[PDB]
């Protein structure tokens, strides 16, 4: 679990994602696809995207960015009483989308990167440790549901 102070830090930082949810979400997805181009094949509608400028110019990619970060926002605000939120998310990602836990680790990393990049020296040692622990918990709780289901 995180501590109370650790959640407060997580949620304060998520305060800044919510000022520009679309632009954060899009930078997240662009970090992901360019560092890990196999993740791009999971999206039928994004594999016409050969360049960054193409990625950067896509409103549909930004739309997905928002869907992603909005649902993570909800999850985070439940502070690890997040089972009702998280369980059907895990099921769709295992059975339908077929997203390996490794791609989830890649997007966690992309979110840490994007918080540092968009908030240079405003996202400190302490806040970065708590967000990492919060994303680890997210990932741990999905991994458990994945194991149940035999996914990988
Ligand atoms: C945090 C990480 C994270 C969150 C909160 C997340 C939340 C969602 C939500 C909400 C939806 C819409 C409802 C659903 O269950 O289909 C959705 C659809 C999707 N998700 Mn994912 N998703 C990922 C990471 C996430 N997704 C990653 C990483 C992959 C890709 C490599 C991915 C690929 C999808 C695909 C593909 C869809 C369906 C896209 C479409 O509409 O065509 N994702």
């Amino acid at each position: 679990g995180l501590s109370d102070g650790e959640w407060q830090q997580v949620l304060n930082v998520w305060g800044k994602v919510e000022a520009d949810i679309a632009g954060h979400g899009q930078e997240v997805l662009i970090r992901l696809f360019t560092g890990h181009p196999e993740t791009l094949e999971k999206f039928d509608k994004f594999k016409h995207l050969k360049t960054e400028a193409e990625m950067k110019a896509s409103e549909d990619l930004k739309k997905h960015g928002t869907v992603v970060l909005t649902a993570l926002g909800g999850i985070l605000k439940k502070k690890g009483h997040h089972e009702a939120e998280l369980k059907p998310l895990a099921q769709s990602h295992a059975t339908k989308h077929k997203i390996p836990i490794k791609y989830l680790e890649f997007i966690s990393d992309a979110i840490i990167h994007v918080l540092h990049s968009k908030h240079p020296g405003d996202f400190g040692a302490d806040a970065q440790g708590a967000m990492t622990k919060a994303l680890e918990l997210f990932r741990n709780d999905i991994a458990a549901k994945y194991k149940e289901l035999g996914f990988q």
